[PDB]
DNA sequence: GGGGGAAGGATT
DNA sequence: GAATCCTTCCCCC
């Protein structure tokens, strides 16, 4: 088994480049603009430009012009990204009829059968990325490795515009040597907890009690980082499905008061059925986000498709359960549509 | 005993 | 901040 892992570098911000030539060389910060005081909101992507000055991914829009004022700011364009994005993947499905889209920057091609070996699975990344530049003018990064973890790995090692084959000896070399935070799919909180135990690097992992790292950062996850560190990860490459569509968006301070909540509500609905497609779901959760970094949602699934207008009464409702059950007034509000027909 | 559903939590 | 997916828990056949 081979698997040929694609990322798209630093990708929001790589697309507003492409799209505007007056950039690139230039530091350039995509953001979500809040739009409740001014600035208000997160970084989404920074160009490298503007990450060697700290400004990254998730940090306070306000904090990133302190440590970087003078950079390009920009506001997130998703549509425009996920357009993009969508041709790019077409593209992929021509080298493997194996893959799983992985999310909106990144896919995973099991090429077993295409190639025989990693040499030769390494030109075909060239090939790859070479099309992917030609065809968009978007720089990707490749990893090569036995499996869907360590391909990523390769890739996340390869910096932007690389290709990497991470082999048997170096899949061993990184077991003992890969920092827990450098697993795909291991983020900061697991990380923390663990590395005040002393659970460092993956191998570590198999010196703990089981019973013990699964109270620590949950079942799942411990047999995880296991079946990893034991070089036994299996899970072939499937075809994979966005799970839920939904639309949160940010009020202009309000409270609790229903009738001024209920035409945000209303629009993140709208945005929501807009982006569905003719998709179809049979969940819907109404979520409130509450003046703190509270976060409280109610919903309610069916046993059949939730029309739109039907959407708009159940999520009051909810809504009206939220208002009920939580005195905290309210900051954002949204709906998520799930559990898609087929 | 194991879905399924709901509510909260974590990752990108 | 926004979008999405993951984790825990409850209940009933
Ligand atoms: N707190 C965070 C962390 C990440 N993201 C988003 C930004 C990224 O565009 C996307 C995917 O993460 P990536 O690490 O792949 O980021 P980039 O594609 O922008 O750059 P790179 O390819 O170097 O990872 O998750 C976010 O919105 N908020
Ligand atoms: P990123 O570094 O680009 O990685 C994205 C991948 C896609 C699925 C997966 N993912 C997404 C959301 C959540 N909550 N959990 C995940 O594991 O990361
Ligand atoms: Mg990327
Ligand atoms: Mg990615």
């Amino acid at each position: 088994m081979i698997v040929l892992f694609v990322d798209f570098d630093y990708f929001y911000a790589q697309v507003e480049e492409v799209l505007n030539p007056s950039l690139k060389g230039k530091p350039v910060v995509v953001c979500v603009f809040s739009g409740r005081f001014e600035d208000s909101g997160a970084v989404a992507t920074a160009n490298y430009e503007a990450r060697k000055f700290g400004v990254k991914a998730g940090i306070p829009i306000v904090e990133a012009k302190k440590i970087l004022p003078n950079a390009v700011y920009l506001p997130m364009r998703k549509e425009v990204y996920q357009q993009v994005s969508s041709r790019i993947m077409n593209l992929l499905r021509e080298y493997s009829e194996k893959i799983e889209i992985a999310s909106i920057d990144e896919a995973y091609l099991d090429i077993s059968d295409k190639v025989r070996d990693y040499r030769e699975a390494y030109n075909l990344g060239l090939e790859i990325k070479n099309k992917i530049l030609e065809k968009e003018k978007i720089t990707v990064t490749v990893g090569i490795s036995k499996n869907k973890v360590f391909a990523k790995i390769a890739a996340d090692m390869a910096k932007p515009n690389g290709i990497k084959v991470i082999d048997d000896e170096e899949v061993k070399r990184l077991i003992r040597e890969l920092d827990i935070a450098d697993v795909p799919g291991i983020g900061n909180i697991t990380a923390e907890k663990l590395k005040k135990l002393g659970i460092n690097k993956l191998v570590d992992t198999l010196s703990i009690e089981f019973d013990k790292l699964k109270g620590m950062i949950g079942e799942a996850k411990a047999k995880y980082l296991i079946s990893l560190a034991r070089d036994e990860y299996n899970e072939p490459i499937r075809t994979r499905v966005r799970k839920s569509i939904g639309r949160i968006v940010t009020m202009k301070r309000n409270s609790r008061n229903l009738e001024e909540i209920k035409p945000y509500l209303f629009r993140a609905i709208e945005e929501s059925y807009y982006k569905l497609d003719k998709r179809i779901p049979k969940a819907i959760h109404v979520v409130a986000v509450t003046e703190d970094l509270d976060i409280v949602s109610r919903g309610r699934t069916f046993p059949h498709g939730i029309s739109k207008e039907t959407a708009y009464s159940e999520s009051v409702k909810l809504l009206q359960k939220i208002l009920e059950e939580d005195e905290r007034k309210i900051r954002r509000i949204g709906v998520r549509f799930s559990k898609f027909i087929e």
